[PDB]
């Protein structure tokens, strides 16, 4: 059983991984699974499962929907929009949006007003958490952890003005969590691959995703 999200439900996966990005000291745990969510998302359930057929993947496609979740949430009853994923309990993406609302309440004090940039919505989100894919992609041949050092340092320098707009922006956890869902869900590395080719022809102008496809391109002997 594996999620497929459609176009539906790719500004709420965008807006949770601007959670994790929002939030200091993140628990990125679930990042690069959130990430490879997105990118689904991007592709639509129709392209992901052909992509997952097409490569001899045995694939029972799970619907995924957006609902509400009520919890009591320290005395006071809240509402909480989630998604129907089997990878990723209604606890942890509720631990995520609670952990992000510290941390923009945190902001909020300190910077006075939160500009657009450095907000947990912004459309760009999700495809910052894809640029840190793009370097874990190339470093999965060696079979190893052994590039993450690697990783790092060329994200700290192609995401330095993502890294300033963002505290949960942080390489290693990020890097590591991709090398996780990579290692574990090897169907992963053929969704990132046909998604990176698929944006490859996004014309648009947003810096982000100029920044992916140049480091997709990379990947390929750049």
């Amino acid at each position: 059983s594996i999620d497929t999200p459609n176009y539906d439900v790719q500004k709420h996966i965008n807006k949770l991984c601007g959670m994790l990005l929002i939030t200091e000291d993140a628990n990125h745990k679930f990042t690069g699974l959130i990430g490879m969510l997105y990118a689904m998302s991007r592709l639509g359930r129709e392209d992901t499962i052909k992509i997952l057929r097409d490569a001899g993947y045995h694939v029972k496609a799970n619907g995924v929907d957006v609902t509400t979740h009520r919890q009591d949430i320290n005395g006071k009853e809240m509402k909480f929009e989630v998604l129907t994923l089997a990878s990723l309990t209604t606890e942890i993406q509720i631990n995520i949006e609670i952990e992000s609302r510290k941390s923009y309440k945190k902001m909020l004090k300190e910077m006075g007003e939160v500009a657009p940039e450095y907000r947990h919505d912004s459309p760009d989100c999700g495809m910052i958490i894809l640029c840190i894919a793009a370097l874990v992609i190339t470093k999965l041949a060696a079979g190893d952890r052994s590039g993450l050092t690697a990783v790092i340092r060329r994200a700290n320098n192609v995401l330095k003005n993502e890294m300033k707009r963002y505290k949960g922006l942080l390489p290693k956890d990020i890097a590591n969590s991709f090398y996780e869902v990579f290692e574990k869900h090897p169907h992963f590395i053929d969704v990132f691959v046909h998604f990176g080719i698929a944006q490859s022809s996004t014309r648009g102008g947003s810096r982000v995703e100029g920044i992916f496809a140049g480091l997709f391109m990379n990947a390929y002997g750049l």
